[PDB]
């Protein structure tokens, strides 16, 4: 009843000084913490989270054409059939195209929309590249300040070669959100571990399971007729709880970055308006084992 509620890993940084440090690396690629939230770290390194704004965004790329996904606005621990008489595992989007401009335009009026004192569709702004530096140098220069544990480039410095982009397409994602924005279950791509800062001022919830259960989700997935690992669909918690399966439940607010270990299940809902970015760090899960 409690085993199956487990603490999130979670680290605060005071000092800058402590992020520059095999002992955080060593903290988050322990294997035995599916995820681990690392808070103080974007103010540590006075990273400029404004440049990831999406007033910023739209003054560099407006025109821009990006995917758009729209779902059902649910809370988090709930999925409903056509019928609203039983959860079910699928989660249904459509996708859709639209530019980068209008997507702010939606997100600042649905937000200014919400400020009253005390079903429904939303929209999630996804997969915007932010890879090319002849377009995002100055967002990509941020991204620099990280340790190179964390960084987009490792320990290398630099974003050309020889007069070239170094960096591939979508190396660096950015989503747009609000809230019921949801990313659906998954394992991170290639058994590469990732990192995520949610740039506010909404917050991200965030739920996760060890990669030791990934077959009985995925046998979920099955019996519920939706593919695991190419399908989208959002767990019934209830379900897992029942196979004494432990769920990280735990909330990313701005300038939380959160560390994602290779082969943990993960899903996300906004419950606030928001951008997060993301990108892969490598195969660096229990590197540690090698030193032993
Ligand atoms: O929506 C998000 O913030 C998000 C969080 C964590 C992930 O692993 C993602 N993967 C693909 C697309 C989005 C996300
Ligand atoms: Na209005
Ligand atoms: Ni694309
Ligand atoms: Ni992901």
């Amino acid at each position: 009843r409690e085993k199956l509620n487990p603490p999130t890993p979670s680290i605060y940084l005071e000092s800058k000084r402590d992020a520059f440090s095999p002992v955080l690396l060593q903290f988050c690629t322990d294997p035995r913490n599916p995820i681990t939230v690392i808070r103080g770290l974007a103010g540590s390194l006075r990273l400029n989270l404004g440049l990831f704004s999406t007033k910023t965004l739209v003054e560099a790329s407006g025109e821009h054409t990006v995917e758009v996904r729209t779902q059902v606005q649910q809370p988090s621990d709930e999925n409903w059939d056509l019928t609203g008489t039983r959860q079910i595992w699928p989660c249904e989007s459509s996708r859709s195209h639209t530019t980068i401009a209008k997507y702010a335009q939606y997100q600042a009026s649905s937000f200014q929309e919400s400020l009253q004192e005390e079903h429904h569709i939303i929209k999630f702004g996804t997969n915007i590249d932010l890879s090319d530096a002849k377009r995002w140098k100055p967002q990509l220069q941020e991204l620099l300040k990280l340790p190179a544990f964390m960084r987009v480039t490792s320990t290398g410095n630099m974003l050309s070669h020889v007069g070239h982009t170094i960096l591939g397409m979508n190396t660096v994602q950015l989503y747009m959100k609000v809230p019921g924005s949801r990313t659906p279950g998954h394992q991170e791509n290639n058994n590469f571990c990732s990192v995520n800062i949610n740039i506010g001022p909404g917050d991200c919830e965030w739920f996760a399971v060890h990669e030791h259960y990934w077959e009985t989700i995925s046998a979920f997935c099955d019996r519920h007729g939706v593919d695991y690992l190419t399908g989208s669909w959002w767990p019934i918690l209830d379900d897992l709880y029942a196979s004494n399966i432990p769920v990280y439940r735990f909330v990313q607010r701005p300038g939380d970055l959160v560390w994602i270990n290779a082969g943990t299940v993960h899903w996300v809902q906004a419950t606030g308006w928001c951008n997060n970015i993301a990108w892969n760090v490598g195969p660096l899960t229990a590197y540690q084992y090698q030193l032993a």
